[PDB]
């Protein structure tokens, strides 16, 4: 029966990359090889079954450094963490298979799905 | 030119919404009268342009208890909070008067404009 705000969660959405961007509260850094990547876990949780997964866990969950698996790309990484932010995904010919392989390892299913849907459309 | 998920933002905010159930990374409580809310500073940044400012100072921003003017009805709070991490607000004319009131002190002016709507529908 309440009023729903269609544009509600996106100014939240874009509100809380703004504070990614001036490094405003964020908690964690995600080393990807030679790259680091600044984030809020509250946001990596809800976008990523690997983050829900360590982070719930009491033994992990006031970590401030998460190494990932050194084969993991950097940019493919940071496509998904500007996903995670932002609802778009910057997909191409020359990044899909990395994005892919990153999605599967963050436990990002629509996002593997949608890399499934863009290699079928060629 | 990337492809946008048009249910990603309502899909993040659930998940938080979530977290706040389970007390999970949250970190503060917003004592309103006799009640306290727990929530995560940064949904009430991305909501509140009281929040806003209370936490961008570097002054203010490491506090975990925040307490509200002794005025503010814990109701309309509650309504508020709930709104922040759902979208939906809940309005009726036994709270309308409160929820606006306490809309203005945490400077949310689209649910006061919508308040205002309210009153001119009757
Ligand atoms: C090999 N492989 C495994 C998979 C997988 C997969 C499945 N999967 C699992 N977990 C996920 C997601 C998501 C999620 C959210 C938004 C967009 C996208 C995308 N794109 C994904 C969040 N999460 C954590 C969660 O559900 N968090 C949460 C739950 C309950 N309460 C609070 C919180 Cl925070 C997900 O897709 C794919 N390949
Ligand atoms: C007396 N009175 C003053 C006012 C006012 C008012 C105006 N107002 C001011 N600030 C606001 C909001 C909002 C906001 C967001 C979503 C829904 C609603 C509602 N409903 C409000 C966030 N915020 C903080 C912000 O803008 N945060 C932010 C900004 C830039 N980067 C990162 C961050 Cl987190 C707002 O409505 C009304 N009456
Ligand atoms: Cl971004
Ligand atoms: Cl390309
Ligand atoms: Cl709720
Ligand atoms: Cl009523």
């Amino acid at each position: 029966s309440q009023i729903q705000f269609t544009r509600h969660a996106s100014d939240v959405l874009l509100n809380l990359n703004r504070l990614r961007s001036r490094d405003i509260l964020t908690d964690v850094v995600i080393v990807v090889s030679r790259e680091q990547f600044r984030a809020h876990k509250t946001v990596l949780m809800a976008c990523s079954g690997l983050f829900y997964s360590i982070f719930t866990d009491q033994l992990k969950r006031n970590l401030s450094v998460i190494n990932l698996d050194p084969e993991i790309n950097p940019e493919g990484f940071n496509i998904l963490l500007d996903f995670m932010y932002t609802s778009r995904l910057n997909l191409r010919e020359g990044n899909i298979m990395a994005v892919m392989a990153t999605a599967m390892y963050l436990q990002m299913e629509h996002v593997v799905d949608t890399c499934r849907k863009f290699i079928k459309a060629s």
